[PDB]
């Protein structure tokens, strides 16, 4: 029987943005950077083997994702705008959505593979993933009724690899958009500025 086994691998850093003194009328920009790192599972689908022990042949397909919000809340009850300014080669799709940028590279596909793995991680088990992709340059668009004052805005989004694991050539899979969105945010950019007259 055919087989398919997907596992998101989820990174999970902390930084900071300080953007000093700013006016409604100015965009401040950040770098979002693929930070290479311990991964951990945060989602799987799976009906194959959980592991190859190197004597038979497999399939991979993988596929890095970027989910990062549109709109992020200040404490005090007032939206900021996320503008992508410079995607790189980063594939930006399902850009209907209302709440969430959706950027991926799919950079293996169809590769048939004997060497032993683990096919089917868990969720919480972890692996270091060492690939490196692109930045993601994004402007930030406030309010022009912004409260005067000093924001400190936490900006939760989700990086990792979808591995896709399957028992025969051509085989393709995508996770959903709609599980892609509400996967755990386990990178945080901390975002500081003060707003001034
Ligand atoms: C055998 O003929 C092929 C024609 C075109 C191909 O395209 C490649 O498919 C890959 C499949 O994993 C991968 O596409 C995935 O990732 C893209 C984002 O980078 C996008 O999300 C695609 O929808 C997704 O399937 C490569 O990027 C494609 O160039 C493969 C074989």
């Amino acid at each position: 029987m055919a087989w398919n086994n997907i596992v998101f691998y989820s990174l999970g850093d902390v930084n900071s943005y300080q953007g000093g003194n700013v006016v409604i009328t100015q965009r401040p920009q950040f770098i979002t950077s693929w930070r290479p790192g311990i991964a951990t599972v945060t989602w799987n689908q799976c009906n194959g083997p959980e592991f190859a022990d190197g004597s038979w042949a497999y399939y991979r397909e993988y596929i890095a994702w970027v989910v990062f919000p549109k709109k992020v809340m200040t404490k005090n009850g007032y939206p900021l705008f996320i503008e992508v300014h410079n995607k790189g080669s980063w594939s930006e799709e399902n850009t209907g959505d209302n709440d969430s940028y959706f950027f991926l590279k799919g950079y293996k596909w169809d590769q048939r593979a004997f060497d032993t793995a683990n096919l089917c991680q868990k969720p919480g088990e972890t692996t270091r993933l060492t690939e490196k992709f692109d930045d993601i340059i994004f402007k930030v668009a406030l309010p022009a009724d912004l409260p005067l004052g000093d924001y400190s805005v936490t900006i939760p989004y989700t990086s990792g690899i979808q591995r896709h694991f399957a028992s025969y050539l051509g085989a393709r899979f995508k996770i959903p958009y709609n599980v892609a969105k509400t996967l755990p945010r386990e990178n945080e950019m901390l975002f500081l500025f003060k707003n001034i007259g």
